[PDB]
C-alpha cells in the first residue's frame, strides 16, 4: 500500500476539438488527488471512407505497432472494445479494486483509432471492456472513459458523487 | 413523406460547462440538414448527497411533473434508462427508421436529473433505451445522446461516418 495506482489512457490520435480537451482536463484535475493519471497519444493513420478490407487491416496494424511499443509486459492492459465485457459503474470499481488488492498498480486503458484495434493489441489485453453496444467516436470516447475512471475512484473511496 | 422528422431532447437541468454546450451546438449544427431538432430543459431540484428515500422520490416527482407538462399525447417518447433496452448504433437507426416508416415523426428523448426518472414518466415511455450498464452524469449524457442521434441519421441515410 506504499504506492498509489497508476492509470494510463493510451489512445490513437490527438483530440481536435477544444471542448473535448477542456473536458479531459477537468476530469484529470478531479482525479489528481486519487491516482497518477496520464494520457499518451500515438499517431493515427488517415482514415478515408469505405477503405478496402486490406487497407483497414494495415491501418490497424500500424497503429497497433505504435500502441504495443508503449506498453510494458507487466502492465495490466484493459482494452476498450465495443464487443468486450460490460460492467456497471460499481462493477468497474470492483474489478479495479480487486486487481489492486491483488497487487496490480499499473493499468493501461487502450482506445483504438476509427477502425478499431489490431489482433496483436487485442491479444495482449488482460480485460476487454465494453462501455456500450453503441459505437462511440474515439474523441468523445476518451472523455466518457476518463469520466468513468473518475466515477470508479469516487465509488472505491466511498465518496459522494455516484447518485 | 411530406414531413421531416422531429427530434426533441427533453432534459432536466441546464448545462453548466461551456465545453458541453459547445459539443451540443456542434452536433445540432451537423444534424440540421437532416431533422428538426430542439432541446428543451426543465428545472432541476437541488440534489444534496445521500438524501432520504422520501426526498429522492419527491425530487423525481417534481421533475417528472415538469417533464410531463412538456410532452404531447401523440409523441413517441423514448426514455433514457440505464436499465432500459440496449441497442447497437445500427440497432438504434433501425428502431427509429422502422417507427418513421410506421408514421411516427415526433420523437421525444427524455433525460432524467441526477436521481433518475419518476414512475409516471417511465410509464408514459414508449421505449426504454439504455446507452450502457454504466452510469453517465446527466450533462455528459446529453452530449453522448445527441452524438448518437447524429450517428443514427447518418446510418439511416447510408452516408459515411460510422466506421
Ligand atoms: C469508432 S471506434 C471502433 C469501430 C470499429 N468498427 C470496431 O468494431 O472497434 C474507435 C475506438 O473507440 C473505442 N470504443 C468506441 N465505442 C466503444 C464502446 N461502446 N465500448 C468500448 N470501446 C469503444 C474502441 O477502443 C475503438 O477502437
Ligand atoms: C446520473 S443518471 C440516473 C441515476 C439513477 N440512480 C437511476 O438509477 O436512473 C441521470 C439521467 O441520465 C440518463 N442516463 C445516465 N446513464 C445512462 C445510461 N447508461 N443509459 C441510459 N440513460 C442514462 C438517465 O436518463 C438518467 O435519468
Amino acid at each position: 500500500a506504499a504506492e498509489f495506482m497508476k492509470i494510463t489512457i493510451l489512445a490513437v490520435g490527438k483530440l481536435k476539438e477544444k471542448y473535448w480537451k477542456q473536458a479531459i482536463a477537468e476530469y484529470e484535475k478531479r482525479l489528481g488527488p486519487y491516482t497518477k493519471i496520464d494520457i499518451i497519444e500515438v499517431p493515427d493513420e488517415k482514415a478515408p471512407e469505405n477503405m478496402s478490407d486490406k487497407e483497414i487491416e494495415q491501418v490497424k496494424e500500424k497503429e497497433g505497432q505504435r500502441i504495443l511499443a508503449k506498453i510494458k509486459p507487466q502492465s495490466t492492459v484493459i482494452t476498450l472494445e465495443i464487443q468486450g465485457k460490460m460492467l456497471s459503474s460499481e462493477g468497474l470499481a470492483q474489478e479495479l479494486n480487486q486487481r489492486m488488492t491483488q497487487g496490480q498498480s499499473d493499468f493501461v486503458f487502450v482506445i483504438g483509432g476509427s477502425n478499431g484495434l489490431h489482433k496483436d493489441v487485442l491479444q495482449r489485453s488482460n480485460y476487454a471492456l465494453s462501455f456500450s453496444k453503441m459505437t462511440f467516436p474515439h474523441q468523445m470516447m476518451r472523455v466518457v472513459l476518463i469520466e468513468q475512471v473518475y466515477r470508479a475512484f469516487k465509488i472505491m473511496r466511498g465518496e459522494a458523487y455516484h447518485k
